[PDB]
């Protein structure tokens, strides 16, 4: 039985190193958004709420974790707060992560209404509500779902605790049914699975929209060929009718409108000549469409594909963030499930408990790195900030 201060010393030093790094990186995120108007958008207001939660892991939840690892004598309700505050911060992260995912789904599914529907003012109201809800969920044990009514009095007396105090230890005061059913299943795993569903819808929508862009391009070009080797006016007509419909369809910014105006106009010219039974004149007219395609429609296609690919890249960055939160927190939640559902199983050993706790805390360090590696406007703003 090694002096407890030695293992304690390692755990505490590591927690402190994590806290420094969580503060530094996430302050840098907040400073970048504050300084750069190109980063000031609704998506990034949720990014900042998430960075604030991670700053608070460093300033408060890690000092609290260090404290409760000592098992110091405390009033049971003050102990609860120490124990549970980190659950407020985690819940808030889950809400910011779910908000980010929904925001990106709206942006790809209804880009036309996104700006009128998702506003900064509404985003700030939603962030305030989510913080209130996170306090309610994470401090639910302080509302009575706790083990304070059943204190471990032999353990309190061995440590010399005073009357009404307990040894302040996480699994002595926080019920494991709360941790597994309420906190993990309902409040963590359900949201994370919802996030997964949303990201699946974002990526399927992008892939549908890119395939439609290419279809339309291919349709335009096939129908041109159809026209070229048509032999009677009626065939030219049918293929122009399909082109016209697709054109007004693809229509759904001045240099872009002028291109589709030319396009539809030239189709109409050709249709009219076809309807008068002037096949050669119609085919020649239709050939002019090639100039418009080269000088306008291709540029349209290329910019639309590029916007979509940017949205896909951005949605992957956001999903990496959500996936890393799951990876860092799931080991602890899974251990709790073993403790709870398998009372015939030996408790996970202390070294693994503390490993799982610091892994969860490390999540508060990783997001600024994902932003720097994957989002140029962040990377570049971090550079300017650091260089200055
Ligand atoms: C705004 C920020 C900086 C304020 C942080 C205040 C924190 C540190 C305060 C607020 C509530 C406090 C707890 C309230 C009650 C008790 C019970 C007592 O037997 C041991 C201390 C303990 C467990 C306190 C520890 C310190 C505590 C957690
Ligand atoms: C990649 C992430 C999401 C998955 C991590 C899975 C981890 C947490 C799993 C894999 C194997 C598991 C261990 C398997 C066996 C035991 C022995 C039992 O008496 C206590 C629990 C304990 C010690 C488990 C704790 C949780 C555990 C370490
Ligand atoms: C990973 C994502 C998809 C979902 C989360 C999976 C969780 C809920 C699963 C994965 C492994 C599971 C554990 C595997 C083994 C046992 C031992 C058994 O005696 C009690 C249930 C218990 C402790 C399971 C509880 C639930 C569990 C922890
Ligand atoms: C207890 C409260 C202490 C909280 C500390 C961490 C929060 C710090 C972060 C709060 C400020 C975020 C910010 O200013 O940047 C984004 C805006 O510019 C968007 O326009
Ligand atoms: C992801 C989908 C959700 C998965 C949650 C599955 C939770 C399943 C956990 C039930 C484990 C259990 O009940 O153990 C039996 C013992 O209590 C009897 O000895
Ligand atoms: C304990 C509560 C701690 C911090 C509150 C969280 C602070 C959250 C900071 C997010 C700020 C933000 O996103 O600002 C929105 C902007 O005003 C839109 O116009
Ligand atoms: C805005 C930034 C401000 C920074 C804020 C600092 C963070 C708080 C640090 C530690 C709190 C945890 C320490 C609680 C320790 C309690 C120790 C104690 O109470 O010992 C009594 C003994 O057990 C007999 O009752
Ligand atoms: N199970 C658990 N324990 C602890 N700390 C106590 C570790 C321990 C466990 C058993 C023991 O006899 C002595 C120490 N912190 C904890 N934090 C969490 C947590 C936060 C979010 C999900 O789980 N679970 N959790
Ligand atoms: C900063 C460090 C706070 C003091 C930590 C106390 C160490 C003893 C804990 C233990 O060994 O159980
Ligand atoms: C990321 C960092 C990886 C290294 C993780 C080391 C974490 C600490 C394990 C130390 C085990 C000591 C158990 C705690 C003793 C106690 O305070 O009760
Ligand atoms: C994680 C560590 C990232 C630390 C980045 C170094 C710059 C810190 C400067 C600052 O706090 O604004
Ligand atoms: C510990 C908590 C520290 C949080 C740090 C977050 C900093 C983010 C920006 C907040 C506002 C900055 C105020 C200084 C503005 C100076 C200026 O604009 O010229
Ligand atoms: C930026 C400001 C952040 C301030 C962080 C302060 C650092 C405090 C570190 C941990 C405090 C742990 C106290 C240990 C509990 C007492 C042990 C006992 O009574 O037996
Ligand atoms: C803001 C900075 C405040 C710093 C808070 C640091 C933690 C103080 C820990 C107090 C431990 C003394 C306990 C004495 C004892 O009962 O053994
Ligand atoms: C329940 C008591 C806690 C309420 C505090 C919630 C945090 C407040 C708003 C976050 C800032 C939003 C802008
Ligand atoms: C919002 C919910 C937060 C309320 C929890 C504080 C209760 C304090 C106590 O138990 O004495
Ligand atoms: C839903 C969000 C609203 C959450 C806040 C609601 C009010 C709860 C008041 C809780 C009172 C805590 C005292 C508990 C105690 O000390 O025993
Ligand atoms: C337990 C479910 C894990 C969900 C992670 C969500 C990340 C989205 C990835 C696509
Ligand atoms: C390396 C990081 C740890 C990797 C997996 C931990 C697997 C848990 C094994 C410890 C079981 C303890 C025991 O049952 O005696
Ligand atoms: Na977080």
């Amino acid at each position: 039985g090694a002096p407890p201060i030695m293992g304690s010393s390692v755990y505490i030093t590591v927690e402190l190193a994590i806290a420094v790094l969580a503060i530094l990186g996430n302050v840098l995120v907040c400073w970048a958004v504050w300084l750069n108007s190109n980063l000031q958008n609704v998506t990034n207001y949720f990014v900042v709420s998430l960075a604030a939660a991670d700053i608070l892991v460093g300033v408060l939840a890690i000092p609290f974790a260090i404290t409760i690892s000592t098992g110091f004598c405390a009033a049971c309700h003050g102990c609860l707060f120490i124990a549970c505050f980190v659950l407020v911060l985690a819940q808030s992260s889950i809400f910011s992560l779910l908000a980010i995912a929904i925001d990106r789904y709206i942006a790809i599914a209804i880009p036309l209404r996104y700006n009128g529907l998702v506003t900064g003012t509404r985003a700030a109201g939603i962030i305030a509500i989510c913080w209130v809800l996170s306090f309610a969920i994470g401090l639910t044990p302080m509302l009575g779902w706790n083990n304070c009514g059943q204190p471990k009095e032999g353990k309190a007396h061995s440590q010399g605790c005073g009357e009404g105090q307990v040894a302040c230890l996480f699994e002595d005061v926080v019920p494991m049914n709360y941790m597994v059913y309420f906190n993990f299943f309902a409040c963590v795993l359900v949201p994370l699975l919802l996030m997964l569903g949303v990201y699946l819808r974002i990526f399927a929508a992008a892939r549908r929209q890119l395939a439609d862009l290419e279809d339309n391009w291919e349709t335009l070009n096939d129908n041109l060929k159809v026209i070229e080797k048509a032999d009677n006016a009626a065939q030219v007509k049918d293929a122009l009718t399909k082109m016209r419909a697709a054109a007004l369809d693809a229509q759904k910014m001045k240099d872009f409108r002028h291109g589709f105006d030319i396009l539809v106009g030239q189709i109409d010219d050709a249709l009219k000549l076809a309807n008068e039974g002037k096949v050669k004149e119609a085919q020649a007219a239709a050939e002019q469409l090639k100039t418009t395609r080269n000088a306008y429609i291709q540029k349209y296609l290329e910019r639309a594909r590029s916007t979509l690919q940017k949205e896909v890249h951005a949605a992957k960055s956001a999903a990496i963030i959500a996936g890393l939160f799951a990876l860092c927190w799931l080991p602890l939640h899974i251990i709790n499930c073993f403790t709870f559902f398998c009372p015939d199983c030996s408790h996970a050993p202390l070294w693994l408990m503390y490993l799982a706790i610091v892994l969860a805390h490390t999540n508060s360090v990783v997001n600024p790195f994902i932003y720097a590696y994957r989002i140029r406007e962040f990377r570049q703003t971090f550079r300017k900030i650091i260089r200055s």
